[PDB]
């Protein structure tokens, strides 16, 4: 019943379609990916709550960025381990970029949070922080997506025998 | 001498070299851009600067907006006038980015001011507000910097006579 943003759900909802795809066990990215893209659907009703919200809008942030610290760590380490060097190059060039992209989504969580329960704020700086915010947690989910996607690109040509293992599985279905 | 945040000052120094080929007088989008220039170059201080400075850094952005704002009514005026096709949509879209960039200067001004010297922020969440702020300011100086180039170059072209007055006089360098 809460009002919920369309960017923040339908971006939360993106990495949620890819991440379902396979399965956690043995796998690092779809244990912190789903993990993402539940926070994310957390973010959308909390944007649109109130002022006592503020604080818990704050510590989703702070969970998606260590979510996300966890991906990147993990994305850097299969690519470290991959043959083949075209895709290697593109995995390890979206996933840098989420640390970036998570940092800047505490900030701009922090602003929100503070604005509302805050008075007297002109509605272009509210809309503007809130702009900003969406903006980032579209281009977070869509870091992520590409990552998983690229992890699992660079688990076909591994470098050596044993080193790094990440298990790519399809979801089985419920039968 | 100070520590200033080198980018923000080439930032405001790549505004203040266009602003300053022409007088101010008679031409208030002129003086408002020099200003800018100014403001900017002591917001690269500020922001490299300790505690003491953080109502400081806070105004500072809400006077660079304010100037910004001049800035762009002022090329709206312009803009209707020219009846140039090729240069006029080029003015209004120029001008038309400065009030975002500018609001979300006065966000990012006030979120780097109140946490900087604090202990309960990282180095990461500071350096990241930094760089936000940074190219936030590079941002604004480009655009008016375009702004004034164009101001200048639709004032050649009006309708009409006493609709506006803009006065575009080149100063000369030392080398006369
Ligand atoms: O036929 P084929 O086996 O190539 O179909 C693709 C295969 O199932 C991949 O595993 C899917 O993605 P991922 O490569 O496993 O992610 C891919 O999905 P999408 O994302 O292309 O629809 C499928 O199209
Ligand atoms: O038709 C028009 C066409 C004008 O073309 P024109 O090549 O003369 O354009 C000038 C040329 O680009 C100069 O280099 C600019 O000066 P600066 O490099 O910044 O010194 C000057 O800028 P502003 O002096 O007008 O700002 C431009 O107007 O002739």
């Amino acid at each position: 019943n809460q009002p919920v943003n369309q960017p923040i759900l339908a971006a939360a909802q993106s990495l949620h379609r890819e991440a379902t795809k396979w399965s956690s066990k043995g796998n690092d990215i779809i244990a912190a990916a789903k993990r993402m893209a539940l926070l994310m659907a957390e973010m959308s009703r909390l944007v649109r709550g109130g002022s006592g919200t503020k604080r818990a809008l704050i510590q989703c942030a702070k969970d998606i960025a260590k979510a996300s610290d966890e991906v990147t760590r993990l994305a850097k380490e299969v690519a470290k381990q991959c043959t083949d060097k075209r895709i290697r190059t593109n995995l390890l060039q979206v996933c840098e970029r989420i640390p970036t992209i998570s940092t800047q989504l505490k900030i701009l969580s922090t602003v929100k949070a503070t604005m509302l329960g805050r008075t007297n704020i002109s509605d272009e700086e509210s809309e503007q922080a809130t702009e900003m915010l969406v903006h980032n947690a579209q281009n977070l989910m869509q870091s992520v997506k590409e990552t998983v996607r690229e992890a699992e690109a660079a688990s076909i040509k591994i470098r050596t025998d044993a080193g790094f293992t990440l298990r790519w599985v399809r979801k089985t279905p419920w039968y």
